[PDB]
RNA sequence: GUCAAGUGAAGAAGCGCAUACGGUGGAUGCCUUGGCAGUCAGAGGCGAUGAAAGACGUGGUAGCCUGCGAAAAGCUUCGGG
C-alpha cells in the first residue's frame, strides 16, 4: 500500500525496491510469451505497483 | 333392317374475366436513445507553466469507439456513500 511506503524507508531504500519488481515484471512478460501463465491477475498488478513507488519519490 | 338430303354437341396448343390461396416488395399504423425553435439563468474566453486540432501507443485474448500517455481504461490525497 501507500501508507506502508511513506514510513520513511528512504530515497535509497525505496529506490532499491523498484529494481526488485522490475524483475517480477520481466519474468511475467517472459512466461506470457511462452505457454505458461495462468495467473493473469498478477500481470496487471505489478503495473499498478510500480506506479505507487514512482509517486512517493517524485513527491515526498 | 338399306342410301340420299338437311342439321351440328363434345375436343384448347395456349390465352381472357372473377374468386381462393401464396411469393416479391416495402408503403400505411403505432413507437422513439435524435433533432428544432424559444423562455429564464449562467459565463464570455484558451495559449510559451506549451493551446485549438491530431499521429502513434496503452486491455489476460482480437478489430473499432470512449478514456488515458512509457507512472498509459490509471497513481496519491482530502470529501460524499
Amino acid at each position: 500500500k501507500a501508507n506502508e511506503l511513506r514510513e520513511e524507508k528512504s530515497g535509497p531504500v525505496t529506490g532499491n525496491n523498484i529494481s526488485h519488481l522490475l524483475r517480477d515484471q520481466f519474468n511475467l512478460r517472459m512466461q506470457k510469451a511462452t505457454g505458461q501463465l495462468g495467473q493473469s491477475h498478477l500481470l496487471s498488478q505489478v503495473k499498478r505497483d510500480i506506479a505507487r513507488v514512482k509517486t512517493v519519490l517524485n513527491q515526498q
